């Protein structure tokens, strides 16, 4: 009986403390290793939750772990913007309730340029008032908006649900009483929106790559979770084997 909206509510992860640790300094090295295990418990809850997304287990297995290996970050960044929207009116990065950016932490984190491009994003859901419905169904559009070059094992298990979740996005939208005489424009914007999130993420990724890499050099910690992920992604993407989806590239 409930509709997939209205599982996606049900499904949403609750939101997760960092564990930060007031007792120690604010150097690049134990914030970025403080986000690095935040993501981390995170992630744990986007696999529990993708088991349970509607459509999601009739895709293979391997595309299944291979569309959240290619996603994690855009997931996260939009459930980052998400929370910064709702608890703070995008005046903060809400990372956790623990962990809440102001410029200060931008620049201690070595990262102010790209928590700058998060924070527009962030920014965008205020000037759109962005609902948590259109929230919910464009993260999973985000799960499934990366893909590999060479190919899913099925295609059209994978077509057929993304065309079954941006439709969910454009009934939404066109049908709503807010959005009558603009309801086109505004799933255009959201969808533009959605492209400009390949971007940022890009660059999200480059820098993670490179600090993974660099590990013990560097000394910023990763968590199990995350050494997974970056493991089997990176071989990949140094290969070339990734095709970002677009809705209007
Ligand atoms: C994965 C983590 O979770 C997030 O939400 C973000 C994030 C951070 C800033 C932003 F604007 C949007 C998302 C994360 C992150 C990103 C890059 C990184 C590392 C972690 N870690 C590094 O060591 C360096 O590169």
């Amino acid at each position: 009986t409930p509709s997939p909206v209205m599982v996606l509510e049900n499904i949403e992860p609750e939101i997760v403390y960092a564990g930060y640790d007031s007792s120690k300094p604010d150097t690049a090295e134990n914030l970025l290793s403080t986000l690095n295990r935040l993501a981390g418990k995170q992630m744990i809850q986007v696999v529990k939750w993708a088991k349970v997304l509607p459509g999601f287990k009739n895709l293979p297995l391997e595309d299944q772990i291979t569309l959240i290996q290619y996603s994690w970050m855009s997931l996260l960044s939009f459930a980052l913007s998400w929370r910064s929207y709702k608890h703070t009116n995008s005046q903060f990065l809400y990372f956790a309730p623990d962990l809440v950016f102001n410029e200060e932490k931008m620049h201690q984190s070595a990262m102010y340029e790209l928590c700058q491009g998060m924070h527009q994003i962030s920014l965008q859901f205020v000037r759109l008032q962005l609902t948590f419905e259109e929230y919910t169904i464009m993260k999973v559009l985000l799960l499934l908006s990366t893909i590999p070059k060479d190919g899913l094992k099925s295609q059209a298990a994978f077509e057929e649900m993304r065309t079954n979740y941006i439709k969910e996005l454009r009934k939404m939208v066109t049908k709503c009483p807010n959005n009558s005489g603009q309801s086109w424009q505004r799933f255009y914007q959201l969808t533009k929106l959605l492209d400009s999130m390949h971007d940022l993420v890009s660059d999200l990724l480059e820098f993670c790559f490179y600090t993974f890499r660099e590990s013990h050099a560097l000394k910023v910690e990763f968590p199990a979770m995350l050494v997974e992920i970056i493991s089997d992604q990176l071989p990949k993407v140094e290969s070339g084997n990734v095709k970002p989806l677009y809705f209007h590239r």
